[PDB]
Parts: C-alpha cells; structure tokens; sequence
C-alpha cells in the first residue's frame, strides 16, 4: 500500500466567477514515492521531461494518475517532470493551471468572506495512500493586498482524509475506500471599492431623496419623486453595469430596494397629507414634521436588518 | 449480442444557456461488459490509465465508441481508464464535462420549470445491447439549494429503449435498431431574486404611475406621465442588462408591456378629461375618481393573463 | 472516376452571427464508395472507429478527404468510424459541429427570411465524383417551432454540381472540374419577440410623443419635448443593449429615427406656431389642430417606407 | 537556391478588431517547388493528404515550414495536401483561418480606409527564395457590398522582398537577408449605418439643443438645458453600447463633445444674460438673437474641423 | 555546468487585463548551447523543423526545458527548430504568444506607468546557467504611438540572478540555486482620450452643476439638483459601460464621487439658506455669493487631492 508524499505551491488564486462559483489557480504539484530501484546514467537522479515521460510509462514506469476532484474541465498542464532516483524513488512534477468550483455564499456582497480549496485523490487506486500534505502559499499575508481583489485570511489548511464510494460495482473484500488531500484557503473581499463607489453615493441618493419634504407645494412635491423614481433605476442600471451576476440578493441588492420602497412610500404621505383634511385643501403639514423623523424611520428599519 | 451496464454520475448541472437551449454536465460515465477472459499480471484485475489504453485498443482489445447522442460539441474527457479483469470483464471509466442540448420552454419565466437530459446511444452497434442503467445524482435535494440558481425536483429518471433508424443505407436484415440510454433530471427555478428584484419594484413603479390621477391640474398631469413613460423605459433598460436575452416573451416582459400600456391609458383618459365637457375647459373630474379605480382595472386585466 | 453518395443528417442549426454572417450546424455526414474487395473477420463487414481509422490510411486504405467549402475555421470532428464491406464498399460516418458563412440580409429585421447553406467538395480530386446527394433534416416543420428562434420553411433543398477552378496551376488537359453538393434550408425568423416587446412600445412612445400638442401653454409645449426627446435616446439605448450589431439599418433602427424626427419636427412646429404672427405672442393655436393632423402625416411617410 | 512559388487565395476577411488591430483571414495557401525526381505508383502524380504528410516528412521528404510573420496566435489549419509530382516537383495546399496584425488608424471613424495585410516568409531559410507571388481574391468588387461591413478598394497588391536581420548569431559570411512575400487589400468601412443611426441623431439633438434659446423666461432656459445635458450623456450611453472601443477620440466622439460644449456654452450665456445688465433683472434679450446666430458660431466650428 | 546563451524578440505587447494584471506578449525565444560535436549531412548545420524535434529527443537529445516563470497558462508556441552545428553547439528557435503576470497599480488611472515583465528559468535544471541575456524590441520609440494604447519608455532592461528554493525535497549538497534570466519593460498609458472624453465632460458636467445657485427661487434652486443627481449617476453609467473594472478607485471614480459631493452638498446649502433666518422665508441670500465661492472651495479640495 505505496505511500505518496504531496506538495502543492499556489501562485495566483484569480478570476473568481459570482456565477459558475468557479476560481482560478495557477501553481505546482508534487508527488514523490518510492519505487525498486534502478541504474541511473551517472549514479545522479535522472531527469525526464515532458515528452519524454510518456515514453517511460509505454516500458512499464507506473505513474499514477492523480485527479483534482473539484476541478471544472481538464485543466491547462504546463511543463512536467520525472525525477528518477537510482535508490527507487520518484519525484513527479508539474506546472498546473486550473479551474475549480467549491460553495460560495455572496449574499452579504462586497462583505462576503470565501474559501478556495484543492481537492486531490487519485483516480484509480486506493492502497496508494498520501502519506503527508504540504502547501507552499507564496503570496504572502500583506505584501500589498490593497491591489489585489481579496485578502487571504491565515495560511493553508490542510486534512487527508479517507473516502468511501458506496456505489461501486465489481469490488466488495473492504476495497472502496480512496485517499484523499483536501486544502483549504480562507479569504475576504476587499470591501473599498463597493463603499466609496457604491454604498456610499447610494446613500447620497437615499438622503437626498428624503430633501422631498421639504418643498413647499403639493404639486412640487409629488412631482419630484418622480424624478427621485427615476434617479434609483438610473442608479440600478450603474450596479447592474458593474456588479457580479447572481441568483440572489446580496445587501447592495437590497439597500437599492430600500430606495424603491422610501421613495414609493413618501408618494404615499406626500398624496394622504393632501387629502388628509376636514376641509378640502388643507396640506396635513404637520405630517412634514416627517422632514427629519422618516429618515430616521428608515435608519430603524436599517439598523433592523443587520440580523 | 453484448451486454453493456452503464452507471453516470452527474456532479454538477450548471451554466444553463436560455438562447441556445443548452446546459453544462461535469460527471463520470462507467462501462461495464464481459468479454473473452485474459491473463493479468497478479491474478488481480489491470489498470489501464489514459494514454495507456489507446495502446491496448491497438493489440485489438475493443472498447465501444458510446455517443452523447444530444451533446453540442465533442466534450471534454478527463482521465479515462479501463479496469481489465481475469474473468474477461472490462470496466471503462472516465471523467467528463459537457455542453448538452435539450427543449427548453422559458416563456413562463422567473417561474419556469425544466429537464436536463443526457441521451447515451453508441456510434456503431445495435447488437451490443445497454444491460442496465444507473445514474447517482451526487447533489441531494435540500442541501442548502437557496445559493444555487435551481431547485432539482426527484432523483434522477433513467429509460434505456431501442431507436430506429429509417433512412440508413447498406443493410436490410432488420438491424436498424440501437440501444439507447436516456436520463432526466427535473428542476425548478429558483424564483427569489426575480420577485424581490424585479418583479417588486416593476409593481411599484406601476403603482406609483397611478398615483398621476392625484394631480390636480392638466398640465401637472399630463406632464408627468411623459417623466413615468420615461421611467418604464429607464427600468426596460435595466431589465435588459440582467436578464437572459429570449426569442419569446417571458412574464416579466409582459409586466413591463403593461406598464407601457398603463401609462398609455392614463395620456388618453387624462386628455379626454379635459375635453370631454360641453363648455370649454370643465376638467370631467368625476373620470378622476379612477384615482383608484383604474388600478383595479388593472388588477382586473392583470388576474386575466394568469388563464 | 469513383463514384461516392454522399448522406447529411442535420441536428440543429443554431447560434447565428448577425456580424460575422455564420451559423452553427451539428450533425452528421456519410460517405459511400466502393473498392477493390476485401477479407473481414467474419464476412460480416468491419466497423473500424475513431483512433484505429489513421491505422489504416497506414496501410494504403484511400479515405478522400471532403472539404467544407464554406465553413469557418476546421470544424469539431466527433466519433468517426469506417464500415468496411467484404465485397468492397466503404461507408464513412462521423458526427461534426462547425460554423459555416453564408450572405445574410438582415435589412428587414425582426421580418428577414434567410438561408442556411452547406458546400461539401473533395479536397483533391476531380474524378471522383459525388453520386446523390441525401439530407435528413431530424427537426420537423411545426415541432413546437415557437420556442425556436426560426421557422424552417420546406425541407432541405439539394444540387450536386461542377465547379471550374481557373487559375489553378500545373494540370492543362481538362482537369480542373471538382464535384460539389450544396445543400439549403431556407428560414424566417420569430418575428414574435421584437413586435410585443420592440415595436409595439416603440409605437406607443411615438404615439405619446404626438400629445405634445394637447398641452396648453408654448413653455409647456416646447420644454416637455426635449422629455420626450431623452425618452427616444433612453429606448435606443435599450434596443442596442438587447439587438444584433450590424453594419447597416434595420427596419427597427428606422423607427428610432423616425422618432428622433417628429420629435424634431414638433420643436419646429411648437416654435414656429409662437412667432408666426401678426402681432407678438399670438400663438397660432389653428397649427395645433395638427394635434391629430400629423399623426397622420407621419401614418403617411409610415405607409410610404413599404417599398 | 531553392525557387519556391506561391498562390494565396483569400476567402472571407472579416471580424476585425479595433481595440487589438487585428483581421480574421480564411483562405488556402499553396506552394511549388521543384525536388530530385521521384517514383510515383502509376505516372501519375502522388496525392499525400493530412495526417499522412507528416510520414513523407520523416523519410526525409523536405517541406518548408513557411511562417506566417504578422499572424498573432498560430492559426487553424484545415485539410492540408502534398501533390508529389514523377518529375520532382511537390505543391503543397493547405486551408486556414488566422487572425493577423497590421496597424490600424481608426481616428476618422465611420470615415477609415483600412489596409489588410498579410506576410509570408520562410521560417529557418534564405536560400531558399520566393518565386512569385499571386492573390486570388475570390471576393468581387461590387458583388453586393452595402451587405458588407468593409469595401473593399482595388484587387490585392503584391511584393516580394528581401529582409536583414541584424541581430542574428552564429552566421557571418553573408547570410541574414530571407525571403518575403506581402499581400495587401485596401479597404474603406460603410459609413451607412453611422450616418444614419448616429451622426443624424446626434445632429438632431445637437440643433434642438438650441432651441433653448426660444425660451421665454430665464428660470426655463437655464433648467432645460440641464435636460439638455442628461441628454447628451444619455446619447453618450449610447454610443458608447454600440461603438468599437478604442484609446482615442473618433469622429463621432468629438461631435459628442461638441454636444457637451454648446450645452455648457449656454449655460454661460444664459447666466450671461441675466446678470449683464444696466439695473437689476433686464435679461440682455438682445443676445437671445443668438437664436440664430450662435448654431452658425458651431458651423464655423465645425467647419474648421475638416482642415 | 552548461552555458546557455538566451535572446528574446519581443513583437506586440498588447490585450492588457486590468482585473487578472495580465498582459500578451507574442515574440520569439533563442536558446544556445554547445554540445559535444556530431556528423552533420553536408558540413552545414542542420535544420530541424517542428515534428521533427521531437524525434531527437527521443534518440537522446538532450534540450531543456525553460519555463515561463510568470505565464498565465500553457502558451501558444508556433514554429520551433533545432539548428544543429557540426561543432557542437545548438540553437533552439521558436515562435510564441503567451500571456503573463506581473503587479499593476491602477490607482492613478489614465496616469498610470505600468512595467511589462517576462521571467524565464529552466524547468529542471540549475548547473545549466544562463549565459547572457538580450531582448530585441522590435517596436522602436516613437514610430506612430498615438495609435496605440500605451507608449514604451526606455529600451529593455534585463538581469540574469540566481533563485533560491528553500522547500525543495531531496538534496542538499548546495543545489537549490536556479539560474534565471528577467526581462523589464516600462511604459505610461497614453491619457488622451480619458481626457478629451472623460476628465473633460465630466468638469464640464460638474462646472454646470454649480450654475445652481444662479437660480432665483428655492424650488428652482432645489429641484434642479434633483435633475443635477440623475446626471451624476447618468455619467457614472457612461464610465462603466466603457472604463476597465478594477478592485480600487481610480482618479476618474473619485472625480465621480466629486460629483456627488459637491451635488449633495449644494442640497444642503440649498436648505440651508431657505431655513437660516429671523423670520420665515428670508433666503439667506449671502450665501449665494457661494455662486462662485464654492466653485473654488471645490478647486481648493481638488487641489488637495494631488497627494
Ligand atoms: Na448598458
């Protein structure tokens, strides 16, 4: 039952998709096992390269064949080598760029926090065992990671584990059980970018919405809301030109619905006030003592959803 | 005649594409059949990785050629292997993801329901006969489905049956007729973020349109239903930059068609009021109690289009 | 000089390219031949798949490669196999997706009837000579064809010819005479969509554009056009955002500028009524029974652009 | 010094690029040269297609690899064929598709002449010369160009050259000067579809842009170019959703600052106006026969802006 | 311990990606190396082309392999031959277009400088040292650089060093010191037309926005900020719908939220002024002598932000 020590070097994680949940890593992978030993030209390690290593494998080299379980399509393998040592032993590695899909929760959006992970077991075997797990993060805590998109939280974690197939066909003396490296990386968004560019103006537009009151007229103060109407979906068009497609709604999806309802919600006032009377005409104007005391009725329904 | 057991396991069904009607199964396929039994090294049964097995085909081991008869585009295999036992039996394994077509009806849309299907028929043979069919639908019903984008109904349906084909040339003897395996996958949109995002606030802007009746001159009237014409438009544009681009009308679509017409209705009714007198500029005024009178004719066109 | 009946299974044709004037078509193609007879195992005929077919080109077997003319870009080849006959005969099948180029007129949008085209001719050899040309075309004619993009008119039309390449260098003694099968499917498109959700509102919007005149004041007049002016511009930002990019102007496109006319024209009207006077500021107000006379001039330059 | 001619047939130019300057190039390439004469299976002369090409090469059948010096990215090539000839001679044709590089001027949009160019020169020889060079442009003059995104002006232009490389190693005696043929096709974009989708309109709103000025009051001719503004950017939206991205400023995106200017132009005057008087609140009143009189000071801007 | 001489001939470095710090660079990449001499047909060097490499190696040729250190994915490698001296030495020569990484501020966006970097260091190998390093830059200062995007400072710069692995496995010996060429190339984006299209209107929009206070009521003076709001977020849609998406805030995104500022600023002036007296409804009046104070209290803020 061949022991299989891993190590894993990760460059860039990228390109993280909102939708698919779906991310990118560029980096290295090792795997080094112990095999009956051989003559190697000189009495020094040999070295074989990319095409070459094909070629030992068609005179019997086993190489097995390691799956990333939670890669999304084959992906994009750059320059491979064997190291092959006279005392048996096998270093096997390879330049690796792929994409791989984990659960990503984006509803608390730009304030989400996430986690990439490996998934690696190899695909035809089961005694075969990865003997330890190592993971090499090069990126660094804070180099300067107010350029990069997210901020990884601690280093690497890692767990091997064991994994049994219940559903698997012409096998049954205990044999359904697959080793496998699971690595794990915790990261938070960098969440500027959404406050002083999106959060931010948002509630400009939601303050400045409720400067309504503050007309004298009925007739100017319907008629402004309007325009107070137009100005959200003018402000849902701008998120939805840059905001990350999803199929739920994250707090910046409901802050501009904050603003639909505040808005519909004073052509409500704005059209009782009016007719609110014993009379005919008389405007209810003590209502528009609402002027600072409904801003504050939504700084209570906003500071109700933060549970 | 040569019997063929086939299990596929689909793990992810994601990337559905509206216009194309077309979705993304990353999954395994497995083959099972019993052949003419052979010496294995050990008396254990071989692993034939990869490239290894276009070796064995070559020595004339033959491997059937199974079609994703409904696949758009030859799809991209993974690692395959062949598990070769001493009792002649072979196990072909591989790994795949895939772009697969099928009917798809979106005219009822944040509300839709749909299937995705895969339809494994082999290329060439119709004695070679699929034995049974298998199909382990990894993802469970309520993992935690409200962070992806549809809601898988039952377990998967399977159906293996026999296709004629009519128009093929040189052969007459009855063998016309090939084995196919077909699998169903049922799901149902996950209709959120459509509701509390666009069907919402489309429903107060309707509304809030209303609220133009509430106005007491022509020229205020009249002049603020050219700002909600505006404000349909404004909300066209945002419904266009999210949603999936269709050759047919989705129900949103028609929503934002009443919203046109609402509006529409309103510059008629608000230049026949004024004049529809018998002086000269009697405002009709009493059609001014469609102030609320109207959103339920509305409310009555609207519980129409649901039959 | 061989003769070879060639067979064309289409699937479906979809994803055209408004642009880049392309299709895509999956199907399958097959071609018969026969040659100098041959020993089967068995005598039952040979069915040599995929990878083992290059095996044996090897050996001298001929397979003619069949060129498609009009395709862009080398086409995704699926499983391809031969089916060798004893008494000679070959038969070779695969299945292939690629997007081929065609002129297409998109003037009369949402209205435009077009024709898909296949062009399969030998690569090089001019006796050797396609025998009938068959074309199976899966889909039907009212499947449910109103959740399809298009509606395919007849069947698949065919036409197997002779093309004369001129400049074409070292052959002199009448050589220059390659046989070429062109199949057509001729299609309109679902010209539903662009009426309910493009032309009806952007009727309705132009409609709307003409009770401009219903208003009472000039500074009313005047100032609430330059409204409806922004509402053109906001509706042509929502076509472009939804539409096919082309090269020149639809029938749609037509009707935008159409509205950026009598809006234009209105501003005309509405100024010149002001100071076409006698006095000073006699309005003309007799113009303004234009209030339901230029609808009507513009329903007769719409009845005009019928050529 | 090895004679090699060269035919270069060119299909479809389409799909460029702006941003990247860049063409999509579908055609066939074909090369003749004479070799040491050679047995061929009848007298007639050897066709060696695909796959089988690479076989000749490694029983030492030289055939040159010819590079394609201007192509960015190697390119998709088709069915390829060698024509082995008794009496030495070897024509080698093969079909591609590739996306080639020259510089492009895109600073008068809608109104470019383009220059679409190919090179050819022999990958690793220099003697070793090119022949002559001939261009079958498959593609007419007026064949029906106005569907057509480019015109293309006269037939393709030729020139066989020699180049220098400077800086090359391990060769002195005379030895750094290849081979190079060039193809060029001029072309002019069809200016339609800009003329009337975009310069027009912008015209349109740019003219009753002025109509500002037939404003009576001062509070109305000051708020409504503020709508006149939003106009301007809303049509900047617009184009912006349909226009080629570049890194300079086209045509029709000065026109779009012009728009800008004589927006902000009357706000200065407007302002102007108002408060250059001789008391309190004479509007100048005379100014405002710059009626008619500052949209010809934008025609005599705008006529400087042709030299 | 092999001495390899490496020169790099760099083409386009174009297609930029300011999410992913992306760039391509297409280009060719010599190696030579001097071996131990062979028997060359003629007493010429010898020429091998593509396939044929491959072929040698496999009778033991040795040729290393160098990596891309800091490519994005597997690269795009055209024609590649061997020249092969009779004295020993070997010149490795091919083609390719590759994409890379490097960090890329964007914070002082049109004003960026950015540096273009290539890292080249052998796969397996680190005695084997890199010689001396050159770098043809093919594009020259100033040919015509405003037709493209970004204009290259100096020439390019190099430096061979030598890298230290700690985490590599077995040896010790002192032999984890790689030898690795890095190439340099500095550049400044070319600012125009953010200028002329962006900074500009975006000033001119802002100008005009303080032209509020010109406005002789207080409903004027409020309602038209209203208007003034909208075309913040209309312009904010123009840049989005054109500008790179980033992580950070660009200098144009903060001139945006300027825009916003200085608008809700003004509201609140606005209200102040209309509630700031003795009596009732005194205008403060004073104030708007802030009608061209405050412009330069916004000229005093902006001046504070070159820091
Ligand atoms: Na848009």
């Amino acid at each position: 039952p061949v022991d299989v020590s891993v190590s894993i070097f990760i460059n860039k994680i990228y390109g993280v998709n909102t939708l698919e949940q779906t991310y990118k890593v560029d980096g290295y992978i090792v795997a080094q096992w112990t095999g009956k030993p051989r003559k190697t030209p000189g009495d020094k390690p040999l070295i074989v390269e990319n095409t070459q290593i094909e070629r030992w494998i068609n005179n019997g080299l086993w190489v097995p064949a390691l799956e990333f379980i939670n890669v999304v399509g084959s992906p994009d393998t750059g320059n491979k080598r064997l190291m092959l040592f006279p005392d048996g032993r096998v270093i096997y590695n390879a330049r690796f760029l792929g994409s791989f899909s984990n659960d990503m929760d984006f509803r608390l959006f730009p304030f989400d926090r996430q986690q990439f992970v490996l998934e690696l077991e190899p695909f035809s075997y089961n005694n075969q065992q990865l003997r330890f797990s190592d993971i090499q993060v090069y990126t660094e805590n804070i180099d300067n990671e107010e350029i990069d998109e997210w901020w990884i939280r601690g280093k690497a974690s890692t767990h091997i584990s064991d994994i049994r197939y219940d559903h698997l066909s012409s096998v049954q003396p205990n044999q359904n059980e697959f080793s496998r490296i699971t690595v794990r990386i915790d990261a938070v968004r960098n969440p500027s970018y959404y406050l002083w560019s999106f959060i931010l103006p948002l509630g400009l537009i939601i303050a400045a919405s409720w400067s309504v009151f503050w007309l004298e007229s009925f007739s100017e103060r319907l008629q402004t809301s309007f325009t107070l109407m137009l100005t959200v979906v003018a402000y849902a068009l701008y998120t939805s030109n840059i905001l990350p497609r999803l199929p739920y709604t994250t707090v910046i999806d409901q802050m501009i619905i904050a603003g639909y309802g505040s808005i519909f919600a004073a052509i409500l006032l704005i059209i009782f006030a009016h007719h609110r009377q014993a009379n005919g005409v008389e405007d209810d104007l003590l209502i528009q003592r609402c002027r600072l005391a409904f801003p504050l009725g939504f700084l209570a329904i906003g500071c109700v959803l933060v549970i």
